[PDB]
């Protein structure tokens, strides 16, 4: 079964890499235990809205053990021009710029 969200911070892990498409790969590393859980990830505009902007290509992110220190693979669609690929959230949200030509 799966519990709700990862409450737990997630560590940016390598460079989001570029698909060559429009799309990015993140390489995440999850510091929680208590998935499975949902990773709370979204392509937004601007660190000061979060209303998601982009679309996920692998939905509903999913950490599918309670080991620490796993990790996912999560391909993503940003909006043209300069967006913020957001992980997590409170002070725990993690933050990463990206420019899409």
């Amino acid at each position: 079964t799966t519990y709700g969200v990862c409450s737990k911070a997630f560590k940016f892990l390598g460079t989001p890499a570029d698909t060559g498409h429009g799309t990015v790969v993140l390489e995440l590393q999850y510091t929680g235990t208590d998935g499975p859980c949902k990773v709370p990830i979204s392509s937004v505009a601007s660190l000061n809205d979060l209303t998601p902007v982009g679309r996920l290509v692998t939905v509903n992110p999913f950490v599918s053990v309670a080991t620490a220190n796993a990790k996912v693979l999560i391909e993503l669609e940003p909006p043209f021009g300069d967006s913020y690929i957001v992980v997590g959230r409170g002070e725990q949200q993690i933050n990463h710029h990206w420019h899409k030509s």
